[PDB]
C-alpha cells in the first residue's frame, strides 16, 4: 500500500501519497479540518468513504470512525475532478496501545521487586515477634505451675503467697513501661518507600483503566497477559 | 422565532425556517463551515450578530460563541442575497445537560442497589457477632452466681476461693492470648464485584466533574438534587 | 473610548472598532492569531504597542501582557497603509477576579450554615458526656467513702468487705460489657455530610490559590474582604 | 552541522546559518509564520523535512513537529531560490526540561530544610514527655520498696496492707479520671508557616505531573534521582 497512517504517541500522523505529504490530528476534531488542510495543499471538493464505501458525514469525529476503519481494516479517499481513489491503512487495536502497554508493564517490571522486599522484610518482623510471644507465653505457663504447686502443694498457702501476686503484677506493669519509653527512646537495606510503591500501583490502575476502554470502544476482550 | 437550536447528544443541530432544514454541526467546527453549507443550500454573502448586534468573525469556533449567545437567549443571522433579518433560540443549561444528567441519575440508582445488598450481608454477619457475645455474656452470669453461691452458702470461704479466682483470671489471659497467637499464626448470596461498586463510582464523580465545569463555563450554580 | 475589551468567564473578548467586530482568544496564545483574524478581515501590516509605545514582538503571550496594559491602563494598535492609531482598555485585577471572586463568596455563604450546624450538634454530645461523666466519678468518690468507713468503723473488716469489692468489679465489667452491647445493637435533623462540607472546603481552597496566584502576577496584595 | 535550535526559558530559539541569526517563535505558532519570517529577511519558496525527507503541511504546530523530530534528532530545511539542503539540530527531553527541573530541586531543597527545621522542635517536645515519663517511673518504684519494706520489716502484715493497696488503686483510676475530665473541660525560636510547607509541596507536585507528562510525550521514563 503506497499511503499509511502511523500512529504517534499522542494523536494520529497520516502519510498521503498524492514526496508524499504528513499531517497530525487531534482525535476529537472532525473530518472538516482534514479537508481543509488537503484542499489548502491542491491548487475544492472532497470526501470520506468507509464501510463498504459509503460516504460519511464531514462533521463526524475521528476516533468514532477509525473504529469502524479497522473493522473494515481500510480507509478510502476520493477527490473532485481527479483521478484515483485512496485506499489507506489503519491501526488496529494492538497499534493504539503500543506506547501505552509497554510502559505498563515497565511500571509492572519496577513493582516485582519492591514487593520481594516487602515479602522479606514482613516475613522476618513476623518471626520476631512469633517467637518472643511464644516466650511469654510459656513465663506465663511456668507461673501458673508454679502457683498452683506452691498453693497445694505446701504449708506456706495463699496467705504467704498473696503478695509475692502483688508485686509480680507491679513488677510486671514496671517492665512494660520502661520497654514502652525504650521504643519511644523499618526498610532500611532493602530501603523503599511506601508512598513510591503506591504512586507506582495508582499509575497502573488508571493505565488498565484507559486500555479496558479503549477494549470496550473496539470489543476485543483484552488480556493482560 | 419559528426556527431554533436543538440538541442531540453530542453535536448540536440547527433548525433554520425560511420547508424548514435540520443541520448537523460539530462544536470545534468554525463558523465558515456553517456559511459553506447555508450558500450551497440555497440559490451569497452572509452575517451574524448578538448581543447588541455587533457582527463577529467568521473563524470563530461555536462552543464558544453559544455561550455570549446564551447570555441572552437569542441569536440574529443576516443574509446578503435576501431580504430580512433571522432570529434563533439558544440552549440552556439545563438543555446541555440533558441526556448527560439522566446517565448519572442511574448510575446514582445501581449505586443504591448494591448498596443495600452490601448492607444486608453485614447485617447478617453482625447478627452472628451478636449471638456469640450473648453467647459469652452468660458464662460471666453464671460465674458469678456460681462465686456467690459457693461462698455464701457453704463453710469453705474466701479463703477457699480467692486462689481460685486469681487462677482463672491468669488462666483467661492465657486464653486469650492463645486465640491472639492462633489467628495470628463471599457473597455468593446476592454477589456484586467491588470493582463494579469502583467503577460505577468513578465514573459517576467524572460525571459531576464534567457537569461542574460546564457549570462554571456559564455560571449557573448547579445543584445536584 | 470607542473600543474595548471585555473579560469572559474563561477567555477574553475583544470588541474593536474599525458595526463594529468581536474576537475571542486564548490567553496563552500568541498575538500572531490575532494578527492573522484581523488580517483577514481587512481586504497587511499590523503592529501592537504597550507601554510607552514601543512595540512589542507578535511572538509573545497574552496573558504576560495584558498585565503591562493595566499597569499603564491602556493598549495600542497600529495598522500600515490606513489612519488611525486605536487606544483600548483593558480589565484591572478586579476585572480578571470577577466571575470568580463571587463564586468563592456563595462557597463561603453555604460553608456559614453548615458550620452553625455542627457547632450545635458538637455541644449537644459534648454536655451529654460531660454530664453522664460527673455522675460516674460521683459514683467511684462514694464506693471510695464507703469502703473507706466500712473498713475503719466496724468489726466487719476486710475479711467481710474483700469479696464485695471482687463482685462488684465483676458487676461493673458486666454492666460495661452490656453497653458495649447495645452501643453496637447522628446529624439527622439539622442533617449534612461531612463530605459535602469537606468538598465545598475543598473548592474554595484551590480558588483562594488561584486568586493569590493572580494578585502575585500583577502585585497588587489581596484582600479576602 | 553548524547551526541548531536552542532554548529559552519558554519560547525555543532557530540559530540558522547560512552571520547565523537568532529567531525566536512560540510553539503554538504554525510553520507559515516561520516562512514568512524568513522570507521578509532574505532577498522565495520553502519546505520543510523530516524523518526520511518528507514534506509537511505548512499549516502543522511546532510544538508537535518537534517531537516527530527528536525521534532522529535531525531536521531538514529546503529553499527554493537558493541551492543545497540545511540541517538542523533538535532538542531532548533533558534540553526541554533544563530550565524547568531545576525548579524542582530548589524546592526540595527548601523543603528539606523546614523539614529539619519541624524535626528538631519535635524533638524538643519529646525529651520534655520522657523526662516526665521517668520522673513518673521513679514513684511506681519508690512505691514496690514501700511495700516491701512494711510488710517484710514490720510485725502489721498484708492482713493490715491490702485495703491500702485497693484504696490506692482506686484513688488512682480517680486521679486520672480527673486529669480526663480537666483536659476535656508555637515555632518563635525557627518558625515556619504550615501554609510555606503545604504551597511548596503542593507546587513541587504540579511540577512533577508536568515532567512526567512531557515524558510520557516523549516515552523516555524519566528518574527523580
Ligand atoms: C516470674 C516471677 C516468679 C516469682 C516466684 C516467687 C516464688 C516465691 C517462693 C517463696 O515461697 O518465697 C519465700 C520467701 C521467704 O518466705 P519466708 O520463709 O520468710 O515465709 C515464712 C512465712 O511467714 O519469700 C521472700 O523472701 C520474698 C520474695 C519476694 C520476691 C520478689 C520478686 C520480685
Ligand atoms: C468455671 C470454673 C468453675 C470452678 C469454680 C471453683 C469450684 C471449685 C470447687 C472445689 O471443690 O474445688 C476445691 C479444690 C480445693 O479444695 P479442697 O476441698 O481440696 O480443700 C480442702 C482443705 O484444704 O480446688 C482445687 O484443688 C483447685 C481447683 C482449680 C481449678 C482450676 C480451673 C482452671
Ligand atoms: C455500688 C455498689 C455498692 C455496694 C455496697 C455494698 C455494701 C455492703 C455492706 C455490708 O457489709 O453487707 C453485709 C451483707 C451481710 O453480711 P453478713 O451480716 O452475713 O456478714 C457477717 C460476717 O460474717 O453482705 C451480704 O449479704 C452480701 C452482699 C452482696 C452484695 C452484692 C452486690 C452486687
Ligand atoms: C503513697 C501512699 C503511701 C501510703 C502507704 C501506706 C502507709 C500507711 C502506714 C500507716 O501507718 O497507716 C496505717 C493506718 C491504719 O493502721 P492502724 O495503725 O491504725 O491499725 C491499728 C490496728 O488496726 O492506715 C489508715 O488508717 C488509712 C490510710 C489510707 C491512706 C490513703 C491514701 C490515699
Ligand atoms: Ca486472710
Ligand atoms: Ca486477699
Ligand atoms: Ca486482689
Amino acid at each position: 500500500t503506497t499511503p499509511s497512517r502511523l500512529l504517534k504517541l499522542v494523536l494520529p500522523l497520516s502519510t498521503v501519497d498524492h514526496a508524499p505529504l504528513a499531517l497530525l490530528v487531534h482525535p476529537q476534531q472532525p473530518l472538516s479540518y482534514l479537508e481543509r488542510l488537503i484542499q489548502a495543499e491542491l491548487p475544492e471538493g472532497e470526501g470520506k468513504d468507509e464501510g463498504e464505501f459509503v460516504r460519511w458525514s464531514p462533521s463526524t469525529e475521528i476516533g468514532d470512525f477509525i473504529r469502524d476503519a479497522a473493522r473494515a481494516k481500510e480507509f478510502e479517499v476520493e477527490i473532485e475532478g481527479s483521478p484515483g481513489v485512496i485506499k489507506v491503512a489503519v491501526p488496529s487495536f494492538n497499534d493504539r496501545t503500543y506506547y501505552l502497554r509497554q510502559r505498563l508493564r515497565r511500571t509492572s517490571r519496577k513493582i516485582s521487586k519492591l514487593a520481594a522486599i516487602k515479602e522479606e522484610c514482613d516475613k522476618a518482623a513476623h518471626r520476631g515477634a512469633q517467637r518472643i510471644a511464644l516466650a511469654g507465653c510459656g513465663g506465663l505457663i511456668g507461673y501458673w505451675y508454679i502457683v498452683y504447686r506452691l498453693t497445694f502443694e505446701t504449708d506456706l498457702g495463699w496467705d504467704v503467697m498473696e503478695p509475692v501476686t502483688y508485686l509480680v503484677g507491679l513488677s510486671t506493669l514496671i517492665g512494660g513501661y520502661m520497654w514502652f519509653l525504650w521504643h519511644n527512646r523499618l526498610y532500611q537495606a532493602k530501603g523503599f518507600s511506601l508512598q513510591d510503591w503506591e504512586g507506582y500501583l495508582e499509575e497502573a490502575n488508571a493505565m488498565r483503566r484507559e486500555i479496558k476502554a479503549v477494549a470496550s470502544e473496539y470489543d476485543v476482550d483484552w488480556n493482560e497477559t
